[PDB]
This record gives structure tokens, sequence and C-alpha cells, in this order.
């Protein structure tokens, strides 16, 4: 019980078949750079600071390119991928390099300014533990779309206080991270 | 003050490459049905008695239905595939509907008797969490073949102390799981 990513309970219900439906067809819109405005607390984002996630769609899956500040202060590249689950469930699954593939809700998205990003995973003694993002398309994010993410977070149950703002903006060096 | 899973340091260099060569000419002989003899702390598998996993090999991938008895006692069927890591890198994905996919590693095995395997994960705050697992062709497994499991373990700087041994045998509904 002690971390507080580890929480009570099975994994929510997300209504993920609707969610499915809204988005297949918009795979392309969801392509391009998408910058991590905030996260819950997760042990497997090597990036801390920075974080630029570029997606290029290529009608099967997206490849992700993800840079930004390692946690040493060091310039660090990830490669990802983003593919439909593999047993035809609703949802996608996020594969890193190095790391383990997990599965990929979109919350709620409007393609153009915000995205609300879900994972969760399910462990045999009752609890599970869940890791969501709230992406942008800028640095900076309105708070019209912050509150959106902040009530699809509260619709299933994932508790909205422990969101954490990512440090974006006139600090990254984005431009050397575009060169890998 | 933490989990015995959660280990100080970096995943330990297994020899991939060797591993991997040794094994693709082998996947017929991968096939069939392993049951887990023991295995460490692992808070994500489902199964805690029984566990029986039924391999079979389609030229790229393996299919597995695990069975066994479930914590709350009743009889459980899982699907499962493993299949070669989206990125090339030379290790399976293990994968399970309804949960994630991990990296497998063989680190040793006869095929007709016992398989050792492996699964690591490096986290951002300078752990790992490795899971371990000794397999064998029948409910039972001499102490010739789990001391090489044992020795291989021990190589990669695994606490084989960690290993605890699943309920298997008589008491076991094999013929039941086997019909799902």
């Amino acid at each position: 019980k002690i971390p507080n990513f580890v929480v009570p309970g099975k994994c929510a219900s997300v209504d993920r078949n609707k969610l499915w439906a809204e988005q297949t067809p918009n795979r392309n819109s969801y392509a391009g750079v998408w910058y991590q405005f905030a996260l819950t607390n997760n042990p497997y984002q090597l990036i801390e600071k920075c974080v630029r996630n570029e997606y290029s769609f290529d009608g099967k899956q997206f490849v992700i390119k993800s840079t930004g500040i390692a946690y040493d202060g060091n310039l660090l590249k990830r490669n990802g991928k983003l593919y439909p689950n593999p047993f035809g469930e609703p949802h996608l699954s996020i594969d890193y390099e190095n790391s383990f593939a997990a599965p990929l809700v979109i919350l709620e998205t409007d393609y153009s300014n915000y995205a609300c990003l879900y994972s969760c995973i399910d462990y045999n003694f009752g609890y599970h533990s869940d890791f969501s993002f709230i992406f942008s398309r800028s640095a900076n994010l309105a708070d019209q779309y912050v509150k959106k993410c902040e009530a699809a977070f509260k619709n299933i149950n994932v508790d909205t206080t422990r969101f954490v703002k990512t440090v974006q903006g006139s600090s990254c060096p984005y431009d050397t991270q575009k060169t890998v």
C-alpha cells in the first residue's frame, strides 16, 4: 500500500469501446508532436523534463521518438511504439525499447490541443497501479484543457491530485532534442 | 521497507544474443505443456496453484493457455502470447489478455525437462524489478534440474532464496484445467 500509485481495488472500467470507436478513424490526427504537460508518479518514465513525444502514424501503428532531459540532467532519446492490443482488446499497447508494454487508453482528446492518457495494471492482491498523463500540443496548456483532463480522470475515479506538472518551456533545448 | 522484488541497481547483463541464437531453431521443441515449479514473488501472476501453461507455436509466436487455481480458489484460464520483441531486441515479449507485456528471457532450458525463465525491468529511481521462474515438463522436478536453474540465477546475481514452490501434483485438476 505505500507508494501513491499503488491503489486499492480493481482497475477502473473506462468505456473503452466508445473511445476506440471515436478514435480509430482519427489516428492520423493524433500524429505529430505532443508535450507531456503533467503526469502521475511513474517509475518508468526515464525522461524527467522537457518531455517531447513525436508520433508518426503508418496505418498499422505509431512510431514514437520521445526526448527530453533525463533525471541525471543529460539529454535522452527513447524509442517507442503504439499499436493495437495484440489480443484484439479495444485499446492500444504502448511499448518502449528496453522496457515493457502496457495498455494505453486515450480518455479524451481534441487532437489539436490536448490529450488525456491512462494506463492501468492489476495486482494479484486486489490493488492496481495506474499511470496518467496530460499531453499538450504546446509547452503550455490552457486551463480550460487542463480542466477537461481533470474531469475525465475524476470520471474514472483517478485521484487528480496525483498529477505533477512537468518542466516545459524556455529552459528546454527542444531544438537540440529534435536532432535526436 | 520495500518489496523484495524491487532491488537496488540495474538489470544485469544476461547475454541474450547467445541465448536467442541457441533458441530460434528450437521453437517447436519449446512448445507443449510446462508446469510452474517455483517462482520469485510476483504481484502480477493471477494463478496461484497448479499452474499449467500450454504453448502452441505457429511458426511466428507462441499462443499460450495458462490455467490453474486463482487466489480466490476458483479455476482460471488466462490467454497469453509469446513473440519477438517488436524493436528487434534479442528476447521475447510475454503478453497476456487484460494485462501488460514484459521481456522474457529463457536463461537456460533442455526443452525436455526444465526451463529457467527471467524478466527484468529498470526503473527511473536506481532500482530494478525482476521475476524468475522454474518450469518443468512434469508436476515435480528433480533436484538435478532445479540446481541447474539455481546456478543460472546465481550467475546473474539473483538471490535464489527468493524462490517459492508452487503447488502441483495429484491434488491439481489438470484434466479439468485443459478443458478451460
